[PDB]
């Protein structure tokens, strides 16, 4: 069974090649799941890259409205109709004959129906099947790949409205929009692909100006973090394609280290992106300048780009897209996320694990040095790193620990781990000043320093 | 697809402009969600904003009832027949023709229908409803008059509409909620879809007030303000920042309310207005305890500089509380506010709903350049461990941790500036005492180990 | 009641022989569970195994579609009319008579029907269906030809069939599932009942591949194999065992992957094949870090001795992963395998489903006489406490615990052979260092107490 490419970023790999040629694919889902978008995008990309005639059947939707709604993604379906490339047929063997006629009037390749469920109001489960079955057979006879749109009531219930459509259609795709904690998450899944292989389970996708966005080397080159001693602690600075992690309690120096790392990019005429999620530009600019860093300058040189946003505003799959797009445009040398902990609150651990995998996978695929920070939810930072499942994904771990010494709340920097590279295994004390960090010596005559409450030995 | 600004505080940002032009927007929700209110507001804010002739189609309720109902928001029916700005049509093609007639009659551009699900009593089938509902929107689309369609739902997280077909016929779907969690109703609005345009997905907390619907979707000065204490001001490196959020965490009876008192006192002392949002004790008690420390809060209220807003945290919703703060701040326009306490507002509340609150209050306090001192009673003896397990301690710019320290078989207390964003601060846990004139911050414990625990040992 | 071997890897053990002779077996499941595949396989493995004339009755799909569909498993339709081994009948007594006719026509013994629930569209009542369904099985029983009946279900844990009556009419009931848990589908097969015979109750994880359905239901040599390290080999008492499972637990960045590297290196060093199943880092990174320790994994791959299979643990199901290992081991046929790591495969997975995995991998590794070194990042600083809270540390024959030890305000690490089944081993927690040539296992900490905690104290 040959597969037809849809040029939909993600789907091509999730369906292992694309949609089965000659056969009809069902794309069911609730309202606003992107059933119509997918159907158009299948046709559009079809004759916008392969020039293979395709006709779109429409029921409770004026062709103008479709072409108008499609203009939201900068598409000219009217220009495609002004060259006889696409054909919108306004809307039961009558349609079957008309559809077969149109198809042959162009010499078909792809067809889209939106929606068949709407053209079954009058018709009763068994009646829908008998008519749906007959349709499904009258397409395979012509040998045209058709995407069939179907309506759903529940997100985790019947596949179709009458629960007899999935058993007729050869290929079943389910578009979802699950609401968890007042946050909407779009997930696409291929339930079955008769006579072929595909990826099982749902995959986080987002709808943008590009349309559907489904999301399914190792050089010894070293880059500076912005601290001479920190580079000496890491054994000649970080790697130019690795993922660093600054874990620690609130007000330790995670944002300070991010700044010094983002600065060191613009210091070497290298572009960097800072994704803020905790503070705003306003505070970031002041705090930065207080440490002797001119962020405003770095932005004036077109080397730094600050992108602050509320973590609880957009969804995790949306946050990633924003990064990708922001990285695709600016093309930064190194990026920083301040912080991951801000994007994990009010989210599932499974949905968050996939996020860090995506950002890490895309940061390393483009050879971009990433410095992600994370606020530990325990005083013993050593124990917080173990509970973190993202700490095994990262290549370097820079843990900042509070240490109570002589009734003073001092701090300590330590390179926890450094993959395929030597690092200093000493918990060096450090202080913050108007210039930045001052990594001094490591506590020698002190035991149980990992607790954050040591004892003189 | 052009957007029609509804002028509904919040919706204009969540809709990325507003409602699509010449498209049929559906608004489903359970009984008392605030559909009609939204529907009226849409027309109301249309007429008295961009001189737009709006036509309200009634069904269940009469024009008089609607006119009288909207009188709780101070909206007159002088735009009705007195001006010809509105057109309340008391109540399938028979009605559609009337809407098409009244349209060009007043040049009507904005249209509201309530309710469209009440005109499907003569039927019982979804197929019969779909066909008749599809015919309506289609007819309105030809007129090119972007209208609002009201529908009713049984469940809050069930089908979009009563017949589960009205959402797929319409282009724009807005779902108003009133979800009951722990005997507390939370009004949340969501835009499900917007055919041919973009919007914000997921639900957004809103409230109904005398203003109607209230949807809730580079300064950073180095200027320093006093905290009310001198040692504390020195501990932070010349007092707190102006547009900064301070947090005083500690065990119950450490001195969170004491610090809040001095912070509010210091405002009125500099002839600056302050607002104290009490949630634990009542004005009566607060007035007494304040004076015991040598502070006349009654005097400060007599100068129209300090305003105390006491209320039970287990009565109104977090969204209701936020609106109260906003309104109380918009009225009085203080220099600095104080919340006593966040912990009291977090009792029997979803951690999601709490974060959204604090973000909103922090966001509005920093936007209006207001110094906020929020308190939070720690749920452990080790205050440091409480700070770590908090999704707010990262949001606050300054953290003032008050810790109990058992020394020489005595219940002594210690204060320390945990953190101070973009500022030097004393990194020492110095013991403090409370007297009849406020706090006396003494010296830190040089010869003591494991003070964070609260049960230290002499070195 | 005699059993008909279906030759379906796993089913033959779960069915205690196979399907009952001259009895009507029902196979219900949701859409895409793999009913037709099972139905074809039943006939396919019947013809090309014990020369059995099988008749496939179609209903919804045509013979051409089915023939073309089964071409993804490399099965030709040369057994159809080209030989007369099969009999695809395109589509109540009218059909039954045809089945009874075609039966003796080809001497048909095996029969498959798909789907029997599609021929109940003309009806809507269960009583009408039951009567017509009962008549079918009864008629087939008289012929004495044991057939497979396909049915469709709406829910995964709801009624057995669409009309909830087909299970009680049939004698044998098999339920295929595709349960979605955490955006991950798990294919599980169960035999509900087997009237007049015994079987295995509860669901069993299976997978669909190019081989079709893959259901997953006294040696013990004293021979010793090297671990790649000399001190470690001495610590275990002359290296690890051959058909033994080793486990390296510890905190992130202790040296689990380092040990895995030496274990795999030592294989290829003795001209032995090894497979490294990476799940954390990618070949790119692994290749670099390996060389930094003085190991050329590229060289080992150039000798066709080492094979690296990197893949994301949060993409495929545990059953999908097991099949991959099995296939990759069946192809390459290594001396020793390595999993880096089990912890990475246990992320967002049911503890039940994980145990079944490890049992399966451990079981297959010990059965094929393959030395396995599985790693597992501990979720606590105290490694000993992690070992205890593990349903796998008891399954492993050897445990190699790597522990972080803060000594003289330095992050030093310690290694110790936690346990070694039927073998003496060094019972000392000796400190080790990592350099550009692998690990340097030094001496244990004689003058240190509470080392298990990770924060010891000088004695
Ligand atoms: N430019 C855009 N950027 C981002 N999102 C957009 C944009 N344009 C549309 N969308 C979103 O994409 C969704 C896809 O709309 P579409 O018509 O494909 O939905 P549908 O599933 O077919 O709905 P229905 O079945 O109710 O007709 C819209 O509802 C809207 O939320
Ligand atoms: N100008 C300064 N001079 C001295 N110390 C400073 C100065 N600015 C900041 N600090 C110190 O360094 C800290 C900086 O905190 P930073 O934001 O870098 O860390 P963080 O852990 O990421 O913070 P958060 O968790 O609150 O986001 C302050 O809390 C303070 O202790
Ligand atoms: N002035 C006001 N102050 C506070 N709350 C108010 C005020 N006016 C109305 N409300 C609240 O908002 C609601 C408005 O009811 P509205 O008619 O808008 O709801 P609806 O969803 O249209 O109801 P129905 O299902 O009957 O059509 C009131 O029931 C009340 O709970
Ligand atoms: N007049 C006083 N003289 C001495 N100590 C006093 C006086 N008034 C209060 N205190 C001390 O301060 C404590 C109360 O301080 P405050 O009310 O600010 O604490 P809090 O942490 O906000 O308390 P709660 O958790 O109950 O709201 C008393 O328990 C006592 O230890
Ligand atoms: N070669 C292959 N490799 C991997 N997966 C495959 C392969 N062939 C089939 N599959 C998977 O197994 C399924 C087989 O579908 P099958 O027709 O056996 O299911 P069914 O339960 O009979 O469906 P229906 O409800 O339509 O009758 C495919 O949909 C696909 O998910
Ligand atoms: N070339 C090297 N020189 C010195 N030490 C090194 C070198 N390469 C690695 N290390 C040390 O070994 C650690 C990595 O070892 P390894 O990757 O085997 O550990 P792991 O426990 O499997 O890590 P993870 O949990 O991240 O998968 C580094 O953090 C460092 O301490
Ligand atoms: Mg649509
Ligand atoms: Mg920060
Ligand atoms: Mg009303
Ligand atoms: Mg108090
Ligand atoms: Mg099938
Ligand atoms: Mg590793």
């Amino acid at each position: 069974i040959a597969k037809m490419r849809t040029m939909i970023e993600g789907f091509d790999d999730i369906s292992h090649g694309g949609l089965p040629i000659g056969r009809s694919t069902l794309v069911s889902g609730t309202s606003g799941t992107g059933k119509t978008l997918f159907s158009i995008q299948f046709l559009y990309n079809g004759i916008i890259e392969f020039d293979e005639p395709g006709v779109f059947v429409t029921f409770e939707e004026t062709p103008q409205d479709i072409i108008k709604n499609a203009r939201s993604f900068g598409w000219d379906l009217a220009k495609l109709v002004d060259e006889g490339k696409l054909f919108i047929l306004d809307a039961l063997s009558a349609l079957i004959e008309r559809i077969n006629y149109a198809i042959q009037k162009y010499r078909a390749r792809r067809v889209s129906i939106d929606s068949v469920t709407s053209v079954f109001q009058q018709y009763a489960s068994s009646v829908v099947r008998r008519e749906l079955f007959r349709l499904v057979a009258r397409l395979k006879q012509i040998g045209a790949t058709t995407v069939m749109t179907t309506e759903r009531i529940e997100e985790y219930g019947p596949i179709a409205r009458y629960g007899v459509e999935e058993f007729v259609s050869d290929n079943v795709v389910i578009l979802r929009n699950v609401l968890e904690g007042e946050r909407r998450r779009r997930t696409l899944e291929i339930l079955k692909l008769r006579g072929t292989s595909h990826m099982k389970g749902e995959y986080p996708f987002t709808i943008t100006d590009h349309g559907i966005n489904i999301f399914p080397r190792s050089s010894n080159v070293r880059v500076s973090s912005g601290v001479v001693r920190l580079d000496e602690m890491c054994g000649g600075g970080f790697f130019k394609d690795s993922i660093i992690l600054a874990t620690g309690a609130t007000g330790t120096g995670k944002t300070l280290l991010v700044s010094r790392f983002v600065e060191n990019a613009c210091a070497n005429k290298e572009r960097a992106i800072l994704f803020a999620y905790e503070e705003s530009r306003a505070q970031l600019l002041r705090n930065a300048y207080s440490w002797g860093m001119d962020f405003e300058e770095m932005e004036r040189q077109n080397l730094l780009k600050i992108v602050c946003a509320y973590p609880e505003s957009a969804g995790l799959e949306d946050h990633l897209q924003i990064i990708k797009s922001e990285i695709n445009d600016f093309k930064p040398a190194r990026i920083a996320i301040d912080s991951l902990s801000a994007l994990a609150r009010g989210v599932s651990n499974n949905a968050f694990r996939q996020f860090v995998i995506g950002v890490t996978g895309y940061a390393k695929q483009e050879e971009i040095t990433g410095l992600f920070t994370n606020t530990s939810d325990q005083f013993m930072g050593a124990h917080s790193i173990t509970d973190s499942h993202i700490s095994v994904i990262t290549d370097t771990i820079i843990l900042l620990q509070y240490v109570e010494i002589r009734g003073e709340m001092s701090r300590a920097i330590n390179v926890f781990k450094m993959r395929g590279s030597w690092h200093d295994k000493a918990i060096r004390e450090f202080m913050i000043s108007d210039k930045g960090p001052d990594i001094k010596d490591s506590f020698r005559n002190f035991e149980r320093i990992i607790s954050g409450s040591p004892t003189r030995i």
